[PDB]
Order: structure tokens, then sequence, then C-alpha cells
């Protein structure tokens, strides 16, 4: 259970087995587009929303954002953390200002804190963080949001650890771009940033020149996205074919489920972690209850060290992911994607079986019980 | 026989299929390693010059060459079609002065009139194609760089579609930075853009600021290039982790193949396909035979439709490429990867029988002969 699930799905790995099938092959137009309303489907969105797929991750679609953006704007980045730091290290590389708001450590920016900055002075684009990867705090986007709209133009939220398993609603709440990757919460194969636009920042690609570089123009790969929708090829520059015929096969296995039943099951399979944690007495990273990820949990370790706890760990059943804040001595357990309630289960047994090797103060036989009773209702 | 062949070979891409790995697993940084290894034995270049394998494609490698570039430098691109203009496009989206020489449709420029440009003007970067794709005319590096070499900084050439298919040799040619992509004549998947750096281009990295973003930044991709040869985990941004599996395997059979006899392969192919053309009375769009790419042959059309004559192959056996040059009417013929000799007497055979259906003037019952006559030595 890592940061980037290692485990993808058999029927998502397959379906980049499909030979003889380029960017002009039907079979990829067809995965393109079904990829495309598989993206409006997770970030709860109508066609009035502009979905792009992009090669490289989450972090060639936020740096993609600058397509939205001219010389000297205004940018105010709420970071809670490694990865809302991230966007403030894209934009440096850009003729662009930027303020960035931070917590204490572990804890995340109140909705009053940001508006308070956004009534005060004027911005172009406000970057928000759903969940914080490094610390798994996820911030309260939707209440953020319902308090900056009216000051802001722009408003844009990397979603790469929470799209697919927390609550979005990109139209609903006005975001102007919504952004994930499609190895995280989506569980498929790495190599393609994803991006759902709305209507405002579509009329600036389609009216107004920018910063942008090339390969990460929006404008550059919007034939291609149009395109595909309407059953015809275009080329721009070349994508990672099979990496999108995987996509689209993780998305129909979405569509399957039902994301309302898959957020219900990261919620219900990270509380039952959770509980395991609290009755093994161990300490959460995240330092408000309410922004609890149901992704990601960082688990703080008094005694034992943490490469030990990942070395040990993965010689017992499973692979975890180290904890990377200067604040916190930790590691991070990755629950996203197709995780179960079994995974819950083996993951607290993990965890209570190598921390007794390894002298951690913890409260032995508690651990499973309480997940157990978390999963029973 | 597509313009990036639609075929792979089973054994690269079920070597995708590969689960329970990340970026920081054994199984990925051993690929990583491998494929680095993979990029020197093909490009023929000793340890002192560094392979990057980086997402995208080769788009995305061709703009990474920013990293190496200043505010007001002075490039030079030598454009022999479409892709050579693709340098031009990129670079016209950063703070650099570009002049661009050109030759008359389907030529190329030749060694001594480079050298007349870059003696007159004092150029930075001097960027050339392998192999322009649009015309499959393949430009004469050794003797271009040996003219230039003294003259300039640095020199840049764009093997996306030469690359394991015709002579490369990085290091003795003294090129600065040579690239290509995984999809092309290295036959694996889509999504990698590859590059090998001189010293000189490493020492820019290692020492330098420059005009890049942040994705394309070369400097932050070197840290995960130098970890993996020395079997360690690095994060920069997610890579395409399959992808790059998948590459691993096509250099694994690259190598058990020998370089050498796949460049031989791709001449004895190439060879053939043209001899067959010739033998049908139809006109190669390249202009001069010295030039003729032996991954890309262009068929002109005297009378039939191209559209009619790609619709009619595929309904026959075989897919090729349109033509894009508004100068030549033609299709064009790709024969790079795992082409074979019975493939050259396909793709013939289809031609001739599609050609007849159409109206176009050919010698009937020639081609195969032909063919069959250069495999014959
Ligand atoms: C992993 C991550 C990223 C970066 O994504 P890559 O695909 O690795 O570029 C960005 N934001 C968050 C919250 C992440 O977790
Ligand atoms: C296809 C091609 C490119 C572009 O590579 P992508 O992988 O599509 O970005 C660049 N140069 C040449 C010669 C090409 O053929």
């Amino acid at each position: 259970l890592h940061v980037g699930p290692t485990t993808i799905k058999e029927d998502v790995l397959v379906a980049g087995l499909e030979n003889n099938v380029g960017f002009t092959s039907k079979e990829f137009v067809e995965a393109l587009a079904y990829s495309l309303k598989g993206l409006r489907y997770v970030m709860g969105a109508s066609k009035n929303y502009q979905p792009l797929i992009i090669p490289g991750g989450g972090t060639s679609a936020m740096e993609s954002v600058t397509s939205l953006l001219k010389p000297n704007d205004k940018i105010l980045v709420v970071s809670n953390g490694v990865f809302g730091d991230r966007w403030e290290q894209i934009f440096k590389r850009y003729p662009v200002n930027v303020k960035v708001l931070r917590p204490s450590p572990g804890d995340y920016v109140k909705p009053g804190e940001v508006e308070e900055e956004v009534r005060k002075s004027e911005y172009k684009l406000v970057a928000l963080t759903h969940v914080e990867t490094s610390t798994g705090v996820r911030e309260p986007v939707k209440d953020v949001i319902n308090k900056i709209r009216k000051y802001v133009e722009l408003i844009v939220v990397d979603g790469v650890s929470s799209v697919g398993a927390e609550e979005v609603k990109a139209e609903e709440w006005n975001v102007d771009v919504y952004l994930t990757a499609s190895q995280k919460a989506l569980g498929s194969a790495a190599g393609l940033g994803l991006l759902l636009l709305s209507p405002k920042a579509l009329s600036i690609l389609d009216s107004q020149n920018s910063i942008a570089g090339y390969y990460l123009d929006l404008r550059n790969w919007l034939p291609v996205m149009r395109g595909a929708e309407e059953g015809k090829a275009a080329y721009f520059a070349t994508p990672p074919v099979h990496v999108i015929l995987q996509l689209a096969e993780a998305f129909r296995l979405i569509e399957k489920e039902g994301i309302e039943n898959r957020i219900k099951r990261h919620t219900m399979v990270a509380s039952a972690i959770r509980a395991g944690l609290e009755a093994l007495g161990l300490e959460i990273v995240a330092r408000r209850p309410e922004s609890y990820s149901n992704t990601v949990t960082g688990v703080i370790l008094k005694v034992a060290d943490p490469q030990k706890v990942l070395a040990g760990t993965v010689n017992e059943g499973v692979e975890f992911a180290p904890g990377v804040h200067p604040a916190f001595k930790y590691f991070r357990i990755g629950h996203m994607g197709w995780v179960t309630p079994n995974d819950a289960i083996i993951a607290i047994s993990v965890i209570e079986r190598t921390l007794r090797k390894l002298g951690e103060p913890i409260r032995f036989g508690e651990g499973v019980k309480a997940v157990e009773e978390v999963l029973f209702s």
C-alpha cells in the first residue's frame, strides 16, 4: 500500500496488450473519447466542461495551467505541504507573481484565511491541493471556494490524490481547472496528466495568448481532445497510446462500481485503518481530524526507525511509503484505487507485527478488532 | 507499415504486464538502468555520455533542449521539412533568436551550406534532423558536423526516425544532444522521449541556469537517471513505469539481434522496397539518392488519390501513412523497427494491386521480383 498504488487491476493492465493500434486507429480514438467522458463523470461535470488528457502526470498537468496565464499575473498558492509547494516551484520558472499561504506542519489553511487574503489583494489565480500526499491532509475545497469564488478570476485544484476517491464536484463548486493523474486513485498505469476545464478557462485558451511553452500549452492538445469526441483522429504529438487504452478500462470499472459507491468504499476503508491505528495507540500526522484524507494517512513513530519499518513490512506482506516532511518522523499508508476492507485488515496486522519486532510502544491485540468493528458496521 | 509502427513485438508488450511495480521498486530501477545503457549502445557512446529518459516523446525531448539555453541565445535550425520546422515552433515559445535554413522540397541542406551560415553568423546551438519523416530524407549528420563543429557551441540531432535503424555515432561525431522516442525504430510503446548528452552539455546542466520550464528542465530528471545507474530510487515526477519496462525489453531484443545487424537489416529492407518502387516506375519523394532514409520512403502518385490508396491498402493487408507536404502528392511507407524482408515483399505486392485498381500508371508484374532480387544476395 504505497503512494502510487503499485498493484493495478489485471483487467486494466491487460487492456494495454492491444496490438496494431496507433494514435490514428479507431480503437485509440474511441478509448480517448471514453476516457474524456470518464473524466467528466469522476469530477462531476456536464458536457459544458472540457476534459483533456496529456502526457506525463500530475506535474505536467499542473504546469499546463500556465496556458491560462499572462506575464505579471498574480497567483495565490494555498500550500499544506510538498505538493502545494510544487505549484510555487513550477511558477518560479514563469514571469508571474506568486504568494504562498502555509499552515503549521500537518495542518491546513482555513477557508477564512484564504478569504482574508483574496479580499485584501487582487489575484488572477488561486491554486489549491485537494489532498496533500505528504501529510494525508485534505483541504476543504468546497468551503474555501464558497468564500473566494467572487474575489478571483480562476481557481485550480490539484486532485492528483483525491479524484476517484474523495467527493469531487468540479461544476457545482465552480472550479476552473480540476486536475489529476492516471496512476493514483484512478488506479491505472502511469504516464498521463488529466484536466477538466470550465467554460471560463476554455475561453482563455480559445481567445488569448499565454506564457505556456510548446508541449504543455493546452491549446496544442485541444484539437486532439475535441477531435476524439467527434470520432476523429488528430496529431499534435504522439500520446501514450497504450496507457490511454488502460485508462479507458479503468474508467469502465469505475463507472461499473459507481463513483458514489467508490467514494463510500474509500471512506469506510480509511476510517477502518484509522480506527486500527488509534487502537494501537499510534498518532496520525494530520493535525485536524476533519481533514483526515481517505487516500493517505501518515503514521508517526515515536521510537522505531521508519526505514526499518518499511523494509520489515515488505518482508511481511505489504509495501507502504516513506515520510517526507522535516517536522515529522513517520511513514505513510496509501489506501486508494482498488483498496478493499481486507487490505485494511492486512495493513494493521502487518503494522502490529512489524512495530512489535522494532520496539515501538503499541497496544498489542487491539488493532485488528478495531478495524473489524468499523467494517462490521 | 505506418509512421509510428502500429505493430509492437509481443515480447515487448507483455513486458508491461508486470504488476506490483512502482517507481521505487527494484524492478523499475533495474529496467530504467538497463534502458539507459541501451541508449548508449544504440547511439554509440561511452559512459562519458549521459543518457536520460523523460516522459512524453520526441517532442518533449526536443523542447527539453531549452535546458541548455539562455535568454537571447542564437539558434540555427537546419530544416528539411515538418519536423525540422518543429524545432522553430518550439523555440518560438522561448526568448531565443532563431534562423532556419531550408532546401527545395524533398531535398536536404548540404554540409557546405550549413558551414557557410555558421561562419557568417555566430550560433550557440545548431539543430539537425537525422531523418525527416515527412519526406523520407536523411541528413548527412557526420559530414555536416565535420564542417561546423569548430564554429558552434552546441549541436543537437533529432533522431526520432533514425535511432535503432540508421547508423548513429553520437560520441564519434561529437553531438551534444542526440534524441529519439520510444515508439519509432526502437519499436516499443509510446510515452517516452530519450536523450544522450555530451560532457559539454552535461557541464551546462550542472553549472548554469537556463530558460527551461519545470517538467522539461533536464536538471530535474538528472538525479533520477544518475540514481538508477547506482541502483538507487529517486523521485522528481512519476515516470511512465510500465512503458519503461516495455522499453527495457525492446533494448534486450535489440542487443540480442546486435545493432550493426539491425542497421544492415534496415538498409536491406529499405533498398529492397525502393528497388520495387523503381521497377514499378514510381517516383520517390526524396530528391537525392544518397539521402534515401532506411525508415521512411515517400511514394509520388501521378494519377491516383493518396487517400483512396490508403483506404484500399488496409483492406488488402497493409496500413501505410498519408503524405504531408504541400509540394508533393504522395503516401509514405514506414519500414522501421522489427520490419522483415517478407514485409518488403508484402508492401510492394499490396502497392501493385492497389494502384492497379485505381489507375496509377505502373509496370505490372515487376515490383516483387525487383524486391526479391535485392533480398537475393
Ligand atoms: C504525486 C503527486 C503529484 C505529482 O504527480 P506526478 O504524476 O508524480 O507528476 C502532484 N500532486 C499530488 C497531491 C501528488 O500526490
Ligand atoms: C514523430 C516525430 C517527432 C515527434 O515525436 P513525438 O513522439 O510525436 O512527439 C519528432 N521528429 C521526427 C523526425 C518525428 O518523426
